[PDB]
RNA sequence: CAAGGUCAUUCGCAAGAGUGGCC
RNA sequence: GUCAUUCGCAAGAGUGGCCUUGC
């Protein structure tokens, strides 16, 4: 019984499932990704579903539902939990969590078979079985969340041999016993539902080799807290180290770190996802940037530090060399110059007796109460623009933007909205026409 | 015994293996290609090797040889080998042909595993079993070529159970009978030496599951037939349609066809691949495609069809109406005519009372002996300029040409170049400028 | 030497746009 | 309604170019 093998298709059973629903999403406002996975030997990225073997059912049935690239969420998720490995996820709504974790589980369960123990007992008959002992456990907090996990389970497993349930409270045990004795691989439960289950004796979690929990931060707000460590600690359920244990949650309490370290065994954190500054763009055409920041430096306090960011060394020493002819104590920074020349240009800067500083992005990585930082030439990705503004200690930064920085355009305008900045209008206008 | 899960690596054998040699090639110069298979229930082609789950250890191997995604030959070989259909495929030299069956047969294997057969049998001792029974059998016509699959083998089997062996005439017979001794599941050999290695009991066929002719027409021509039919048709090796044969060659003579209806099963037919029409490329601006137009025309003999291709069917009436009011007798077809219109237009043409029409794309698909076609516009693709210049017969060709048709450059150039025309020195400028 | 970003060409893919041809 | 090509954008990969940073 090989379980890697599609079974026969069914065009019926396709509608149902594919048509409509939860297809894929253009992920691209996102895709300017803050993502960090850090643990013991963290298995690397992907950046394709190629980039491992999810083997051919997963492959045809992520076909059916109309993804195409992994998530940034599932750029890390799916190489982890393949490499059997625990995982602590935290990841906002909307983010692709539920496929992060039903992906890597199936392929893993249509490549290793059932396992030998549901080979060596009695097959579930065409009456079935009273008790059933599923190989993997979502836990989720609600009936609608474990729902809309089970409906991408029956995507994810069409043309497979695994048969996905789901039970929930607040509904007939006997419609979901019923269902149950049909034959279950993959359960998605509410945690008291569960425990009603188990108590009457038609669920077993000796075999259970995946656990997922499901919005787990607010499984502990509703206070499913003593029926999930009924459910994982108190049981039959195989313990940290032989099952596979995965947690997701769109916040980090403490107590979710706590459950954390009391369920997962040498577990990776994942982690996916600049106020207090005011922060203005303006269109200046190349030849009108120094214009526009002789009079920004006109305009400045007396005693303001101004950090002004460039592209190139060589601009550095352009611009200075204009600023000092043109009256204005400066001095200059960039990867060329020596740590003595640095330590100079520094100590002119902190002292006030050059209260402007030209630097590349070698001052983006902080080398040291800076008022103003202004982007006389912006930075060609939005992760530097970041790094750049945070050197401020009110707080101010100017950036200056022609139709060289259009590759950022989107990518400022969402930083933009998302720090609850003011946004020019011609921003908004130039970031459709370039993309629409 | 998994023969899907790679076994651990050696720094020294992928230094051996893939640092150099016949890495990737960019079949990037024949990214345009004509290439049809033919046959029943023809299995659809790939554009990337993730399209077709080929298997952890095949992929691995794959980024470690540095190939990215599938030559034109590989495309339709590799889907149809991988759903256990018979292969007659006719491509030249350098296609990425060895490839192309080494990786569906070796990811098979890996999958399906060495089969019940061998299981059953000793296991091959450290002092090895005398008669060896290889899966996979390839044949070549020379040493050097055999040596060349056998490296690449080599690759493709790295962290695999199973071990590639070749063998060849001109050689030490006994370092060969040592080294499949040790154990051999893919075998490349020459028709020569492989008789003589099954008159030694050292080699049964009972078993190979996976036959594999490269260069074919070299070894009939070489005098290998009557070593071939003894191989495969008077000895234990399984008959067509239970064994899956592919056969390569660069030609396709007809003493190739009937030894693949001897051969073959219910087979697929995969082909990879106008001199009498002269051709010319000239630069002309969009403004200066009337006047240019207008010179050929008062050249053309008075007896002559000259047949005229536009882009758009707004642009096929308006030259239409400009020809006709400078005194030039014309007609014009495309899409949006009627039957009737087109009969008219068709009509007014072969009988030469309006020599010139003024065509879409609708009649780059046979509708005469037209002496001159010329390309108004050229097309968005290379593949209508054939189709365009070949409803001539002496024929010609000219086409005009300019900065909308940068996208067909490397393409026309590549065109112009093998069918033997003359190159103008600015097309090979821009190309490369393009391009690099 | 290593690491990162952008651009140009290419390949596939998704969304859009434009042209063509078939009914 | 179906089909083909091109172009814009976006993801990835390969080539090239360019810039930045670390020894
Ligand atoms: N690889 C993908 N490509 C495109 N869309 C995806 C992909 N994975 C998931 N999605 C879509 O993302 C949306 C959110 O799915 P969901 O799992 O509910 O996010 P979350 O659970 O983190 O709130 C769904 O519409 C789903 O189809
Ligand atoms: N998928 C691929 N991508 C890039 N290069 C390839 C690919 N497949 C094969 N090649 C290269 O193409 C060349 C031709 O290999 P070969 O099999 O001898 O062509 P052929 O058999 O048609 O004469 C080799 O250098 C090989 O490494
Ligand atoms: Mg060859
Ligand atoms: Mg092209």
């Amino acid at each position: 019984d090989d379980w890697s093998k599609p079974l026969p298709p069914s065009e019926r059973l396709e509608q149902e499932l594919f048509s409509g629903g939860n297809t894929g999403i253009n992920f691209e406002k996102y895709d300017d990704i803050p993502v960090e996975a850090t643990g013991n030997n963290c298995p690397p990225h992907i950046e394709s579903f190629s980039d491992v073997e999810m083997g051919e059912i997963i492959m045809g049935n992520i076909e059916l539902t109309r993804y195409t690239r992994p998530t940034p969420v599932q750029k890390h998720a799916i190489p982890i939990i393949k490499e059997k490995r625990d995982l602590m996820a935290c990841a906002q709504t909307g983010s692709g969590k539920t496929a992060a974790f039903l992906l890597p589980i199936l392929s893993q369960i249509y490549s290793d078979g059932p396992g030998e123990a549901l080979r060596a007992m009695k097959e579930n008959g065409r009456y079935g079985r009273r008790k059933q002992y599923p190989i993997s456990l979502v836990l989720a907090p609600t009936r609608e969340l474990a729902v809309q996990i089970y409906e991408e389970a029956r995507k994810f497993s069409y043309r497979s041999r695994v048969r996905p349930c789901v039970v929930y409270g607040g509904a007939d045990i006997g419609q979901q016993i019923r269902d149950l004795e049909r034959g279950c691989h993959l359960l998605v439960a509410t945690p008291g539902r569960l425990v009603d289950m188990m108590e009457r004796g038609k669920i077993g979690l000796d075999f259970c080799k995946y656990l997922v929990l499901d919005e787990a931060d607010r499984m502990l707000d509703m206070g499913f807290e003593p029926q999930i460590r009924r459910i994982v600690e108190q049981d039959t359920m195989p313990p940290k180290g032989v099952r596979h244990t995965m947690m997701f949650s769109a916040t980090f309490p403490k107590e979710i770190q706590m459950l954390a370290r009391d369920f997962l065994d040498e577990y990776i954190f994942l982690a996916v996802g600049s106020e207090n500054i005011t922060q203005k763009v303006v269109w200046v055409e190349e030849s009108d940037k120094r214009s526009f920041l002789l009079d920004l430096l006109n305009a400045t306090g007396k005693d303001s530090l101004t950090l002004v960011f460039v592209e190139t060394k060589k601009g550095a020493d352009s611009l200075e060399d204009f600023l000092y002819h043109e009256g204005y104590a400066c001095t200059s920074i960039h990867g060329d110059r020596s740590q003595r020349d640095r330590e100079e240009a520094l100590h002119q800067f902190r002292s006030g007796k050059s209260p402007i500083l030209v630097a590349t992005a070698v001052a983006a990585r902080g080398l040291d109460n800076v008022k103003h930082v202004i982007n006389f030439d912006l930075p060609s990705d939005i992760e530097e623009y970041v790094h750049r503004i945070g050197r401020t200690g009110l707080g101010l930064a100017t950036s200056f933007f022609n139709e060289r920085n259009i590759n950022i355009t989107k990518d400022l305008l969402d930083l933009l909205v998302e720090a609850k900045q003011e946004v020019p209008s011609w921003l908004e206008n130039m970031a459709y026409e370039h993309h629409y």
